[PDB]
């Protein structure tokens, strides 16, 4: 059937010739060559059935990525699944191959203020869209945005994304250990089951530094030191920012801290364009209400070469209540993701 590096690949006799791209905790990523439409692709082998969250991520990032179509968010081509829910063991995302990601890229080059800007443009070109149909990524970082050799970018990783219908409050009904550490808004930790999109702004923000430096802003190294991290950038919040964390525990827990200097953004990056900065400062904002919103981050000086609201694609239905109904035990769950992938079955 075809092995890398212990799992099986059950894909053929379309999908072969296949090399490791990536692995996660249920599920592994490799390049392999479409014989049909003579194509390559990316397979996404995920194993999730023997856990209820892995079931969840697994049916959203598909309920989602199939209703989307967007230039600048990786599309699903194909899934491959057996043909009875017994046998279902193993579930193949079959996606567009690109050439690499950003976090590979920043390894093994110094990008130019023209690459950052188109860069920055494409990833809120493609946020515009995500949060204009009620999604929230909740993962933004180097490794889950793709690069093809014409510096083309497109988002992938919908595992850790959910929609949140803005006619209901979402307030204490959000899972709380969301985002890679270093990309984690501070909110996530002061209103750990509260935040809202604002989150992506901010990961895009702790992205738009990694590309100006060549390195993660904020390296934390576990839950309380990530914010730690941020305070010794952003300096202590103001009293206006405290006040408005509604969490007594959390908003007490600063107040106990010592009080920390702002560092100058120029001070960090002596070498950016200052336009960047502005963004940057605009991006990673402490109050998520404060924190500039994605149409108005495209409208910045920094993307004006870029900026275009007549060809900048919108979701035309939006997501609602229907799409987060997924609170329900992994055996449901695993009914509705068979249910879902359907329609790439001989039959249906
Ligand atoms: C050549 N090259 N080098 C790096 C990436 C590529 N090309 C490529 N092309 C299409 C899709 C993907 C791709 C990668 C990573 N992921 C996430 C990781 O961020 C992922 C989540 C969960 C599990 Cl389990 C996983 F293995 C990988 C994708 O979903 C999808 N990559």
């Amino acid at each position: 059937p075809e092995m890398v590096r212990g799992q099986v690949f059950d894909v053929g006799p379309r999908y072969t010739n296949l090399s490791y791209i990536g692995e996660g905790a249920y599920g592994m990523v490799c390049s392999a060559y479409d014989n049909v439409n003579k194509v390559r692709v990316a397979i996404k082998k995920i194993s999730p059935f023997e856990h209820q969250t892995y079931c969840q991520r697994t049916l959203r990032e598909i309920k989602i990525l199939l209703r989307f179509r967007h230039e600048n968010i990786i599309g699903i081509n194909d899934i491959i699944r057996a043909p009875t829910i017994e046998q279902m063991k193993d579930v193949y995302i079959v996606q567009d191959l690109m050439e690499t990601d950003l976090y590979k890229l920043l390894k093994t080059q110094h990008l130019s203020n023209d690459h950052i800007c188109y860069f920055l443009y494409q990833i809120l070109r493609g946020l515009k869209y995500i949060h204009s149909a009620n999604v929230l990524h909740r993962d933004l970082k180097p490794s889950n945005l793709l690069l093809n050799t014409t510096c083309d970018l497109k988002i992938c990783d919908f595992g850790l994304a959910r929609v949140a219908d803005p006619d209901h409050d979402h307030t204490g009904f959000l899972t709380e250990y969301v985002a890679t550490r270093w990309y984690r808004a501070p909110e996530i930790m002061l209103n750990s089951k509260g935040y809202t999109k604002s989150i992506d702004i901010w990961s895009v923000g702790c992205i738009l530094a990694e590309m100006l430096s060549n390195r993660p802003i904020f390296p934390g190294k576990h839950y309380l030191d990530q914010l730690n991290h941020i305070l010794g950038i952003l300096g202590s919040p103001s009293q206006e920012d405290l006040n408005c964390i509604i969490n007594l525990k959390a908003r007490n827990y600063l107040l106990s801290l010592p009080h920390k200097n702002k560092v100058p953004w120029n001070r960090l990056f002596p070498n950016a364009d200052s336009k960047a900065l502005d963004l940057l400062d605009k991006m990673l904002t402490f109050n998520p209400h404060k924190r500039i919103e994605v149409e108005q981050a495209l409208a910045h000086p920094y993307l004006e070469q870029y900026y275009d609201p007549s060809d900048e694609p919108i979701a035309e239905a939006p997501f609602k209540f229907d799409m987060e109904l997924d609170d329900l035990p992994k055996e449901k769950l695993k009914e509705l993701i068979f249910e879902e992938t359907a329609r790439f079955q001989p039959g249906y």
